[PDB]
Formats: C-alpha cells, sequence, structure tokens
C-alpha cells in the first residue's frame, strides 16, 4: 500500500479540538483545520480560506471574502456564518488565549454576505494576519459540533475542511487519518496516514527498523541522537537534520530564592558546561546557545555577551554576595541556608533527566545543591503557571511564534515565562515595552524595543540558554526528501510524494 504510510508520535492525537491545546496535538490540529489566511517561509502570507480581503482605511475594520467552493468535511458548507461563530467560540474563553495579543485584539465579528466577513480590532493590529495563520486557536471546526454553543467545553466530532480526517483514535495505540476526498484544494498523494503510539525513543527506533514505519518526524526528542547518527550512516534510510528552529534552556525564578539573586542566577550560568553538556547529552548533534534567541532570529541579532563556562568566576560572584563555604561541608550557606535549588523536569523525559545531572554535578562543583525532581508532565506544566520551581527546562516556539508571539505570552501571568519574570523589578516596563512592541508600526522603534526586553531579560540572567536544537526526520528511501512546514509545528504530510 504507497498510497498509505505509517508513522509515529508519543501520544495519541487528542480530540483536536480546534480551540484548545493541551493535549491537542499542534500538527494533528494543522491536519484537519485550515485559515483564513496561510503563513509563508518568506514571513508573508497567502490567501486561503479567504479568497482575499479588504481593510478599514484606519486599519481597525477587515472585510475578508470567502471561497465559496468549500465544504466542510461532513458534506456541511464552510461560509462567513461557521466562521463567525468559531471566532466567538473562540472569544468565549478569550481568557486563556490571552498569550495570543489577537485575543484579547478581536471587537467583534460578525457575518455580512453568506461569504463576507468582517472584523472589527481595538487598533491596526500589523500581527493580524500572521497571527490568523497560526495553527490554532483561529482555525475552524463545524459548528454543528459544539457542547451548546460552546467549544470551550469539549467538541463533538473533530470535523473541518483539511485535506486530512480523522477516521479513527485508539487510546494508547494509534491515531488514523484518512485523505478527505472533499478537499477544496489540490489532492495529498497519500490517502492514509497511521501514527502509532510508542512514547518511548529506543522503542521507535527499533519500530523503525522492523520496516513497520515509513516515518519519524519530531524535535530532538525523536529517537537516541547516537542511533539516529549511526543512521545517518545506514545506506537503506534517509535521515535529515534541519537547521536550527527553537532553544532550548532553563528558566530561573527570579521571584524565589535563591534565584531570587541576580549573583546566584549570574554563577549558575558560568558554572554549567555547554559544550560538555552538549556534545555529551546532545551527541554534539545540535549547537550551543548563549542567548534566549539565536542572532539569526529577526531582531535578535543583538550582540549580548556570552556568559563562558567558569567555574572560578561562578564561586567568585557568589562568595561576594554572601553566600560562603561552611568547615566541613561541600555546600555553601548564607545566613544559616545552604545554596539548594530545585530543578523541575518530565521525570520520564530521558533528555531532561541527562542536562539535569548533568547540570547538578556542575553547580556543586561551585558549592550549590540543586535537586532533581522528576515529574509526570501534568506536575511540571501546572508548576510553570503556579510557579513552585527553582529552574526548570523550558523551550522557545520557532517560526512564527519567536520571537514576537512568545514575547507577548510573557505578560500573561498563565505560564512559566511570566512566573519565572515576576521577581523582575524590571518586569511592569518589561511588559509594558513588549505590548508597545506588538504595538508599533516604525520599524526603528521596533528594532530597539526588541533590543531593550532582550537585552534586559538577558543581562538579569532569567534563562540558562543551553542550545539551539533542530528537526529530525529518518525515513524509508522511497519517500524522497521530507519537507520542512514554515510553521515550525506542523509536518507536511501532504507534500509527500511517495513511489
Ligand atoms: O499552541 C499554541 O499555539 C501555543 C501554546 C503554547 C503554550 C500556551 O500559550 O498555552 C506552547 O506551549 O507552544
Amino acid at each position: 500500500a504507497p498510497d498509505e504510510i505509517t508513522t509515529a508520535w508519543p501520544v495519541n492525537v487528542g480530540p483536536l479540538n480546534p480551540h484548545l491545546y493541551t493535549p491537542n496535538q499542534m500538527f494533528a490540529q494543522s491536519m484537519v483545520y485550515e485559515p483564513l489566511v496561510k503563513y509563508q517561509a518568506d514571513g508573508s502570507v497567502i490567501p486561503w480560506l479567504a479568497k482575499s480581503w479588504t481593510h478599514s482605511e484606519d486599519g481597525k475594520t477587515w472585510t475578508f471574502t470567502l471561497r465559496d467552493d468549500v465544504k466542510f468535511s461532513n458534506g456541511e458548507p464552510f461560509d462567513a456564518e461557521a466562521a463567525a461563530e468559531n471566532f466567538r467560540a473562540v472569544l468565549d474563553n478569550r481568557q486563556r488565549h490571552a498569550w495570543l495579543e489577537l485575543a484579547n485584539q478581536i471587537v467583534d465579528v460578525k457575518a455580512l454576505s453568506k461569504t463576507e466577513l468582517q472584523i472589527t480590532l481595538k487598533s491596526a493590529y500589523y500581527p493580524f494576519l500572521q497571527e490568523l495563520a497560526l495553527p490554532r486557536p483561529f482555525r475552524f471546526i463545524a459548528p454543528s459540533q459544539f457542547k451548546n454553543h460552546e467549544t470551550m467545553n469539549g467538541i463533538k466530532a473533530p470535523i473541518g475542511t483539511g485535506p486530512w480526517i480523522l477516521q479513527e483514535s485508539k487510546l494508547n495505540q494509534y491515531d488514523v487519518f484518512v485523505r478527505n476526498e472533499n478537499y477544496w484544494g489540490e489532492k495529498p498523494a497519500i490517502k492514509k496516514i497511521t501514527f502509532n503510539v510508542i512514547p518511548d525513543p529506543t522503542t521507535r527506533a527499533v519500530a523503525f527498523e522492523t520496516g513497520d514505519i515509513d516515518l519519524l518526524y519530531g524535535n530532538e526528542g525523536l529517537l537516541p541522537l547516537d542511533t539516529f547518527a549511526r543512521f545517518s550512516q545506514n545506506p537503506a534510510y534517509h535521515t535529515q537534520l534541519s537547521q536550527p528552529i527553537e532553544t532550548v534552556m532553563l528558566a530561573l525564578n527570579t521571584a524565589k530564592a535563591p534565584t531570587n539573586e541576580l549573583a546566584v542566577r549570574e554563577a549558575l550560568n558560568y558554572a554549567v558546561n555547554k559544550k560538555s553538556l552538549i556534545d555529551n547529552a546532545l551527541y554534539g548533534t545540535q549547537q550551543v546557545a548563549d542567548t534566549l534567541f539565536a542572532p539569526s532570529v529577526p531582531y535578535a541579532n543583538l550582540g549580548l555577551k556570552p556568559s563562558q563556562y567558569d567555574p572560578q568566576k561562578a564561586k567568585a560572584l557568589l562568595e561576594k554576595a554572601g553566600w560562603t563555604l561552611p568547615a566541613g561541608k561541600d555546600i555553601r550557606e548564607k545566613n544559616g541556608q545552604p545554596l539548594r535549588i530545585e530543578l523541575s523536569f518530565i521525570g520520564t523525559d530521558a533528555l531532561s533527566k541527562s542536562m539535569a545531572e548533568i547540570i547538578q554535578a556542575d553547580m556543586r562543583q561551585i558549592g550549590a545543591d540543586v535537586s532533581l525532581i522528576g515529574e509526570e508532565e501534568s506536575s511540571i506544566y501546572a508548576r510553570q503557571r503556579d510557579g513552585r520551581f527553582g529552574m526548570i527546562f523550558h523551550r522557545t516556539w520557532g517560526a512564527p511564534y519567536d520571537p514576537h508571539a512568545f514575547l507577548s505570552s510573557m505578560r500573561v501571568p498563565s505560564h512559566a515565562d511570566f512566573q519565572a519574570q515576576q521577581g523582575l523589578a524590571d518586569k511592569p516596563l518589561i511588559d509594558k515595552e513588549i505590548g508597545e512592541v506588538l504595538a508599533t508600526h516604525d520599524e526603528t522603534q521596533r528594532q530597539a524595543l526588541y533590543r531593550d526586553i532582550l537585552t534586559r531579560l538577558h543581562d538579569e540572567a532569567v534563562y540558562l540558554p543551553i542550545s539551539y536544537i533542530s528537526m529530525m526526520v529518518v525515513s524509508k528511501p522511497e519517500l524522497g526528501n521530507i519537507p520542512y512546514a514554515p510553521i515550525a509545528t506542523e509536518i507536511p504530510f501532504e507534500q509527500i510524494k511517495p513511489v
């Protein structure tokens, strides 16, 4: 069966609720639901569901001209009314979509013609279109699929206008998608796709080796990085390491002891040996990260000073900061307390645990005792809102979120970044400039803003950049080159031309 292919994923696709996050896997959501406008690599956008559009001279009111020849998955019709209903459906939950400034920007939406769609915003929002193209929450599910007239409280059956229809899902085993025969665009060469739920990376590797897996698409965690290196040397397989897409780092808690002290945060930076960590835990397959964003990220090439591995400098800062060594002890104490710091991570994540132990051992050489708290992913995401952490693995989102959406998110008190930045005297001002960066049409004002924000976050040592990671692919040679989607979180299955 060429028309058909099997792949893998650590967890099920989820309910495929277009307007909800966890556990709805993004790539999947992007398979079923579509946007009015679609994101391009050049950073621009092309018309999609919205055939073309028009805007008020004052740029606050927008009117899109939808496609008529577009039928929802279940034969139903896609029109301005369903659209308005989705937006409305989404906005009824605006509070949680607070991270995406477009959310708290939509004044209201209403249906003009059967195909005319009018959107008015509080302001002439320049990130309007690029933010509609996102995988969520402004995608569309048939109105005839709510739990009342609400999607925030669940949906009926995941039906959209995508080219892929979730034909079947079975907890802990697989998720099946079939080609949507009544799609409005080009016909996807693959007719069926099957995702095998396989948590372990080593298992995913063997799974591929049996011949039962056509492809493996994911990030640094896909399969063990050394096996991937053996795999790329194998004539019968095919592998690919994309260039960096986002950065992984630790987030230090400024609003909590002892990470409430700039000295301790700076010292934590000079104590970790990135390379040794990278070469040893990531198998030299990814690259070292000095700043929150790589210099190749628009607006981020700021010449920020990299903190180099320097145990020497490390313990010197720490002591001047009042954390001295007591007779007969390896760990530093201040006014009675030891320099203990807890590091939370997904206990069942082989990668996090490794960098964890390395970091732990690195810190111990400067008199700091870090405790590893490997926990359920649910408790981890919990401590991120709660702010119950000392240090915490965290990562950016790749294009097109980085850097504007990811910054926007820092303002919302419902996330790790906000939480970690809390105890910063700069915070109020930083959030002020993020809203301003999202608000100015002047490129030079924008350049300066990103500079001020990113320089503060950097100088105040909020994070401990570790590495810029890549997307990897392992596939059967018959599938040819596996393309990358402009949106970092999507998998371009429709482009895969088998044999
Ligand atoms: O799914 C998205 O579009 C953004 C979700 C984001 C976390 C959040 O803001 O709740 C993330 O973890 O990437």
